[PDB]
């Protein structure tokens, strides 16, 4: 079994493009954390993740160069995926959708207010501790948006077509908060649903003109009571500049709606 100075690397948790993730135990003291593991624009990542401070997003603690793999050592989500908890064709109770969703906001909320964009949120992104807290994780494709107080355009496509907002396959330059916000309304889609609504979000798609349209009466709208649905017309708006604000979400009818 391999091993890294003090810990055992036990199992893998993730085995994507960029390395692998193992949970990782300490001999002695029994710690259990999660590790990635890059066979060598990671030094980009590792400065925002030194950056990372709040109960929404995965911890660094942090890295070990070793020839030409470094090993980011990063605090372990042991409950896996919101991915995991969504049924397909059915979603999830509304009140767990709706807690994740605040979870999900504070994150957001945290990441934006130190100029960071994530640029990639989507279920599989989006681990659980025990306690089922909800953690926005993996930060290889994050970048910094606001610096001196100056925001800077956004210009590189990337992300997740079914997750990227329209104005990222349209525009030249685009700014980075709406298309994460967007992205948010899509992950809640896919939490009330338990389906995506488009491949998506062009002209050439005919279910993302059926929303411009209006047509929720079809799959996936028609599975989403009133209230989460006047909120997702509000953040799936096509125009950046009208789309509706983290600020006004937490003003929403349904975002502070009690809920079982
Ligand atoms: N893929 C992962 N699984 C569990 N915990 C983690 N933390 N960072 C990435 C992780
Ligand atoms: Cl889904």
């Amino acid at each position: 079994v391999p091993f890294v100075e003090d810990w055992d690397l036990v199992q893998t948790l993730g085995e994507g493009a960029y390395g692998e993730v193992q949970l990782a135990v300490n001999r002695v003291t029994e710690e259990a954390v999660a590790v990635k593991i890059v066979d060598m624009n990671i030094k980009k990542e590792i400065c925002i993740l030194k950056m990372l401070n709040h109960e929404n997003v995965i911890k660094f603690y942090g890295h070990r160069r070793e020839g030409n793999i470094q090993y980011l050592f990063m605090e372990l989500a042991s409950g896996g995926s919101l991915f995991d908890r969504i049924e397909p064709d059915i979603g999830m109770p509304e009140p767990d959708a709706q807690r994740f969703f605040h979870q999900l906001m504070a994150g957001v909320v945290y990441l934006h207010g130190i100029g960071i964009t994530h640029r990639d949120i989507k279920p599989h992104n989006l681990l659980l501790d025990e306690r089922d807290n909800l953690k926005i994780a993996d930060y290889s494709l994050a970048t910094v948006f606001r610096y001196n107080n100056r925001e800077r355009l956004l210009n590189k496509m990337c992300g997740t077509l079914p997750y990227v907002a329209p104005e990222l396959l349209k525009r030249r330059e685009f700014h980075a908060e709406p298309v994460d916000v967007w992205s948010c309304g899509i992950v809640l889609t896919a939490m009330l649903a338990g389906e995506l609504p488009w491949d998506q979000p062009s002209d050439s798609c005919q279910e993302y003109s059926d929303w411009k349209e209006k047509k929720t009466y079809l799959n996936p709208w028609k599975k989403i009571d009133s209230a989460p649905l006047a909120l997702l017309h509000k953040i799936l708006v096509e125009n950046p500049s009208a789309r509706i604000t983290i600020p006004d979400i937490k003003k929403d009818r349904w975002y502070n709606k009690p809920l079982k």
